[PDB]
């Protein structure tokens, strides 16, 4: 019934609690957190007490029930003071987001009923140090054995993947080299305490340091048949499915640092003056700003509309690429800028521009490269020609 | 409620009747009408009495009422057939804004009036050979003689110039130079049969060849104070709104123009054969045509977003300029790729791209240059952390 | 022995004859013969006792022996003026590169000779209508018949199509459809008299529009034995190498274009003024201005690069390539910048620039366009690091 | 005379023993250095005695008295292996450019000839919190006492600052400040360990964290008359003349790590499968690769230009700008493509291409920021048309 770009009250609500927390609570302890690189934990505390964190989770297991659309207005709020620890909190909506669409009764209520009660993270295992862009080629085994499947295989790059409670793990059930993607590979939720998942030690990455990422081994690891989440070959669907709804969160993430680094820059802009003028009225560092604002502005509602499309019933892959490639990359445009406006004080550890041009990397990389997200585009656009 | 990215009914219906129009009836002659450089008077006229022109004019005027949200839907359409024939039918839309915004009862009725009665034109006179993008330093000026305006200066550049029933002029009023800008200039309407008014030649350009663009010269031409939009010395401040209003539909026009370049491209991406395969087969290509989507489609929400400012009753200064900016340059980026994926077909005029190529070009010149434009975000974005 | 970036003085006054003819003779009439696209008969002429014509033929067949480093800086001078004279007058050493770089002292004398007792033009017929980038899906038959061979096939895009005394013509004679490049093409020197031949109307382009590109059919058309070049399965090395010599020349005109880009935008930067100061004190002018001067200057280096590399003895497909993309590019951004200087004037026809903006799109496709250019680039690349 | 693009035997020597240097005793401790930030003593020693250090002193001063384009030379090639050492190294060349381009021979014997006895270092202290782009705005004065000068001061970003043996101050004797810059400042050379001087802590940068950076406050510093560079307020244009004979050896320093970037994204390139495919199969992937090699070739050329032009007794600012702008921007392009390449291992600790991106940035900072060198390059361009 016509367009709009008004929130409603409630989402007013809870981007200004999101907001507040990530100013008040996560900005200050964003560059202890980013040295160290020790887990956020109180951070994540506070956020799950706030209720900014598992908000997908349904009402009926005590979660809030919240859309796509309200996932990305938290997220780029808690973005803005950190993406490291906004990741953390992200691995969790990924981690659960598979049994949320696809899970049965008994599993929703089990899995997603433990992490409204206590704090509990969880994770997403799909990714292996030979296949991550393509997920056709991922090797972990899963073997029917009885009542239960015998995984066996190495996990890699997995967020919160020594924190977390339990697994959403994408294996390969059928041995046959010739079967179709859609029919090969099965997903599993598994406990993290079973015996043999040998997790790997703490990577140490160019950015989001305080975020958790490890490899893990999975040495003969049994998972019981009702962790299956559709039934044995389902898993491909589930995972690309679990994909398009969660991009738009993760491009909502990379808008949130690109808008970090648009405020600082500014606000420097407004303070340092050369060649007798303040920055901001040099015409080109004044043309950087517009370009920088004009960037954010628009990868901002790239992610709204596939956050919309998604909550509306309808397919986005298509939007949510556009979204992710384009966000992914102005967030690492902004940031280089971002630095480059303050000069050498912006290559300085004592100044918060550095640090964000080392967490935008990632945007291009993980939740499908920018070189995958171009693929599906160009997919979704020339079907449209055919016939 | 939230956010909607759905039309209306009424809305859908428009685009409907402006698509069809487009397709069927502008684009087999466009070609023509480029060559020739005749004015498209049939066009004009089928577009007129289909209701697909001066949508802005109220209906206690004989007007539809309709918004910049509307205009901007159905001009995107126009454009994708011709932007040499949707600039001629949006110069209409640019030359009564003053009166929509400005005008009184009497001068609605009589001025906007008539539009409705013929297929008339009408034009925007304030460009001038010294002056463009600096509007407050126009020199036409006129000299209030009695119970008249005697208009003394020389336009430049005008769309629908030796076209125009009746025009909207701004000139200069107050003769102190250190006149500050909100209080020297005054708009006015002046009827095209007036005497010391000359109109020039037919301006021949590289892009939008039919559209009619020439100078005018007024040798004392006498102007009744009843034409005086609000009065003397508050012509800037009609000028710079009726900008903000229309911008945003110059900017839909450029996505119009960019929409054409990409439906042209796909489809003899997924004709023309290189190298045993379709060129949508080389990832190169692909991946040319997947950031073309990308750039038109977020090209596409920006001016949708200006619209809806506006219409709301905000001040959509900012989103504007955003949406005139970005989609003047995606325009031009996607016609060169357009022909380059053509080849020498691309190049050569019996092929529709070329074309797009020489009408993009004005996209980021007029309705305010792609600098002024990126000048006036900078100008929007450092006022919201000044404080 | 040490680098160095100067001219020889034999050099140094090639220079000096090309310019003064450039910016004396052939740019007081640009305008005219792209307005009407008839060919530049005159200036084509006075070129030819000039000596700037036909430069790489050799002192034995009459001609002057100028090296490829020559050609370039000359052809740079020359497409100053317009790159429309210059193309026809480089379709005669492009034509002549075959003949050549592979030719029989008969053969050159035969051929080479009368081009020296006359303003006589030649042309490469490679391309056609169903293959430009992908030389190997050339369609064009050639049978040895005897002492001879019966040609059938068609060509596309020839220039000097319709003005050449002999045309060089690769063409499949090896039927076998898995015939290797190497051992499947035979290039000819085939006469425009022979019966047969069938010259197509004259294609009207977006740009170099006074430059004559047609399209020919050779309707049963036979070669004596004789006017072969290195014999059968030859022919596909002979114009690979031809390209190879004349790739930076292609370049040297771009940058030609590009020069003549940069001059127009720097002059009127230096009197239009807007809002109290001339457009080079705006720092985004000045910023634009500079950016136009880096690009000129890297491409210039580019191509006199690439011309050394051949001159020297050393192959040079690597610098090549890399000189016509970067030139090629180059030399589009540079005319669309200098358009957008002169706003509205630029957009105009009676203004030079708007010219140079349709001109330089060939840049990007003939002579290699600029993905294959890349295609080119990656593999002498990659080649070096693998074994 | 005549164009050469070939270094003579000596220079390829240099270049060998720079190569094997860089490549076999710097690459495999980078990476140590980088983490630990620790100043590479032991590398820069060696450097010292295989004669790639102090490269300028004159032969009659111990030195091997070598020019820009040879330093350019051995730049590149100590950068490939690590720009953090490299820029230690070059710290030296630059501190000690104004008493080689000024001094006396008195004042050369004395502190060029320590540097030609011991792995001594100095610094350039020119820059402080104040002001670094803005050199015309330093604010630490010179007070003349009779035959000696107090300085007092405070600089900042200092390389070697806290390691070196001297320092070349400039600093500001006029206290008018209606005095012209050609006459306000005195370049003086200030023995390490005068009293007054305070060195500041390391500082913690992003980039070339081996490499030390330090802040010094000078405290009533007492400079003798005889350490003055060539009268009292003559330091001004020696910082000028020191900066333009420099800047090409900073661009090479880019290119270096852009040709690091460069090879270790294609060997891993050749080597990680994808979709069955290496990753150079992927045409999107070896299209990169083809415009990360234009680029370094390019930047390349650009620096070797300016550097020739200075050994060539012309001045050099010109094309000295061209090349640090576009090397230090491409430098950075190449570094963040590197990191793509490698995908989820190029944001890892555990590989060479996170260093590069975080050493890269620097490049469009130091040594005249990409701002500033674009006014420099558009100040001499619209120059050689004023007249
Ligand atoms: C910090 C971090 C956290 C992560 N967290 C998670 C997590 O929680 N869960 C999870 O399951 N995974 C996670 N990942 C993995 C991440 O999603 C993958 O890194 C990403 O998908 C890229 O895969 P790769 O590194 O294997 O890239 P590769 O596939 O090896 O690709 C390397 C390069 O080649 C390009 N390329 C590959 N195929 C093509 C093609 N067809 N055409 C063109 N170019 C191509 C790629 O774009 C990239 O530029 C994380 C990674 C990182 C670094
Ligand atoms: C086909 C066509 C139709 C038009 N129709 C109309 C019409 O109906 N009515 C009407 O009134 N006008 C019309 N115009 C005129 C058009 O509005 C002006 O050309 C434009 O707004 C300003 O361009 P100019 O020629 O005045 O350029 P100039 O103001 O001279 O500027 C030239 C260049 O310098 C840049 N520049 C200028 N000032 C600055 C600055 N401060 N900082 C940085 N860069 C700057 C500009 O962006 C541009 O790139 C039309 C023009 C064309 C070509
Ligand atoms: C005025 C003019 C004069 C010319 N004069 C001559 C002449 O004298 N002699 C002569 O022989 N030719 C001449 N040509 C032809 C010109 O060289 C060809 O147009 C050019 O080589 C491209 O071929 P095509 O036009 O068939 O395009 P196509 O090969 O159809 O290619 C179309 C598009 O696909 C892209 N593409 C193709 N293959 C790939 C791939 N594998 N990966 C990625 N992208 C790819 C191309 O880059 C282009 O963007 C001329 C052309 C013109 C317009
Ligand atoms: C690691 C490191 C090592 C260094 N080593 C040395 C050394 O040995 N010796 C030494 O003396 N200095 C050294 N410096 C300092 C260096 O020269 C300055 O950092 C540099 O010139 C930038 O000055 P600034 O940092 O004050 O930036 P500012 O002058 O504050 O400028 C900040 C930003 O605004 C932009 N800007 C400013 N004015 C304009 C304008 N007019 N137009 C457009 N854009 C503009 C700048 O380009 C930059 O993007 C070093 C710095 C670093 C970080």
């Amino acid at each position: 019934l016509g367009f709009s770009f008004e929130f409603t009250e409630q989402q007013k609500e809870f981007q200004a609690t999101a907001r507040k927390f990530a100013r008040e609570e996560i900005i200050p302890v964003a560059a202890e957190y980013d040295k160290t690189g020790e887990y956020p934990v109180p951070l994540i505390r506070r956020a799950w007490e706030l209720g900014l964190m598992n908000t997908h989770i349904p009402e009926n297991c005590g979660g809030l029930g919240l859309g796509t659309f309200d996932a990305c207005l938290i997220s780029e709020e808690l973005a803005y003071g950190c993406t490291g620890v906004q990741t953390a909190i992200e691995g969790n909506s990924l981690g659960q987001m598979p049994i949320i669409i696809a899970g049965n009764d008994q599993q929703k209520k089990k899995y997603l009923g433990r992490m409204t009660e206590e704090p509990l993270m969880c994770a997403y295992c799909v990714t292996e140090p030979g296949a991550g862009s393509d997920v056709a080629g991922i090797k972990t085994k899963a073997e029917k054995k009885g009542d239960e499947y015998i995984i066996n295989g190495q996990k890699m790059w997995i967020t919160n993947g020594g924190k977390a409670n339990w697994y959403f793990l994408l294996a390969r059930s059928d041995p046959d080299p010739k079967a179709p993607a859609n029919k090969a590979f099965t997903g599993f939720i598994v406990e993290a305490d079973t015996p043999g998942i040998q997790i790997g030690r703490k990577e140490l990455n160019m950015g989001q340091r305080c975020s958790d990422t490890r490899g893990i081994v999975f040495e003969d690891v049994k998972v019981p048949k009702e962790n299956v989440l559709i039934g044995d070959g389902a898993g491909f669907k589930v995972a690309m499915g679990a994909f398009d709804k969660e991009r738009p969160v993760v491009a909502a993430g990379a808008v949130g640092l690109a808008q970090r680094a648009l405020d600082e820059a500014t606000k420097y802009a407004l303070e340092r003056k050369t060649f007798g003028k303040l920055l901001v009225e040099h015409q080109a560092i004044s043309f950087m700003l517009a370009e920088m604002a004009m960037k954010v502005e628009l990868a901002r509602m790239s992610y709204q509309r596939a956050a919309w499309e998604v909550d509306s019933g309808r397919r986005n892959t298509y939007y949510a690429s556009i979204a992710k490639a384009f966000a992914g990359d102005i967030a690492n445009q902004l940031a280089t800028d971002a630095v480059q406006i303050l000069g050498g004080n912006g290559f300085n550890t004592e100044y918060p521009v550095e640090k964000l041009m080392r967490d935008a990397k990632i945007y291009q990389i993980y939740g499908g490269t920018s070189q995958i997200q171009r693929l599906i585009v160009a997919r979704e656009h020339i079907d449209k020609y055919k016939n």
